[PDB]
């Protein structure tokens, strides 16, 4: 088991955080808000280094560049808009969803960012240019999550509508639609590191471990509250192998990856945890919490 | 102003 401890509290944002994200080369921490700013904290001290600004209302996600020099942000003001993380200053404003913008990703690759919104669609856009290359009819209600893999090959979405759909980011071409029974919202979806699986949350207080080319459930993880948001779960791969999520009982809960038992949860938010990050190379989260709470925590384990 | 992620369905 590990043994998350405290370390810092990130004041700052004045209204709920949405996502908070450590920089690929573990310098950085970044956080979106419903404050219409992302702000960039070392993910070391939690010292507050800068704020970001120029969305036009309240932002869902954000994520960072493989080189750690950009960020792309996606804005209930219906565009994504891609920031040069040294300067602050907004690169691209990436128009063409019809409603929220509500998540995003790079490729690992960095030469595409993927989107998803509440229009129902899931847009791919060149980096360099910003023009959006695929806008792709992909779900029939909201899409809460958007992920590339780890060679950039595949994209990986969910929706509302209780589907998670695999596409192939060359073509567009839907690969695979995963079902499961009756298809409750799904709120988030994400790559396993190796591109084996995908995590998938669902508003049913329920996680699951999915191969999807096999279209097998592998385990579930339960015992957390998750009927009502887009919480984000990881996979911790620095120490020990766990499954990391917010919830809407203010914890963040840990999960031995292979066993399912729930090895660990982490006090403090006093509201909604709706993000939760792992660092890429210590033994560190960041959790985020919604309004009553507006904070960043980071914590830190022996494994 | 607000984020569709911090509100509930």
């Amino acid at each position: 088991k590990p043994n998350y401890a405290l370390k810092f509290t990130l004041a700052g944002h004045t209204k709920a955080v949405s996502s908070v994200k450590f920089s690929p080369n573990g310098e950085w921490l970044a956080s979106s808000s419903a404050d219409k700013l992302i702000k960039i904290w070392g993910a070391y001290d939690g010292k507050f280094e800068k704020t970001i600004s120029g969305h036009k209302l309240g932002i869902s996600d954000v994520a960072w560049s493989s080189d750690s020099n950009l960020l792309v942000s996606a804005s209930d003001d219906k565009t994504l808009k891609i920031w040069d993380v040294s300067s602050g200053k907004c690169l691209k404003t990436l128009k063409g969803h019809s409603n929220y913008v509500f998540c995003c990703n790079f490729n690992p690759q960095s030469n595409l960012i993927v989107s998803g919104s509440f229009d129902e669609s899931v847009r791919i856009w060149d980096v360099k240019t910003g023009k959006c290359l695929k806008t792709l009819p992909a779900h029939s209600d909201p899409v809460s999550a958007v992920h590339f893999n780890r060679d950039g090959s595949l994209i990986v979405s969910s929706s509302y509508d209780g589907l998670c759909r695999i596409w192939d980011t060359a073509s567009g071409q839907c690969l695979k639609t995963l079902i499961d029974d009756d298809n409750p919202p799904v709120s988030f979806v994400k790559f396993s590191p190796n591109g084996k699986y995908i995590l998938a949350a669902t508003l049913d207080n329920t996680l699951k471990l999915w191969d999807y080319s096999k279209g097998k459930c592998l385990k579930t993880y339960t015992g957390h509250k998750n009927e009502k948001y887009c919480i984000f779960a990881n996979f911790s791969v620095t120490g020990g192998k766990w499954i990391v999520s917010g919830s809407e009982d203010n914890l963040v809960y840990i999960w031995n990856l292979q066993t399912k038992e729930i090895v660990q949860k982490l006090q403090g938010h006093t509201d909604v945890v709706i993000s939760t990050a792992c660092h890429p190379t210590e033994n560190i989260i960041a959790s985020a919490a919604l309004e009553n709470d507006k904070t960043i925590k980071l914590w830190k384990s022996d494994c």
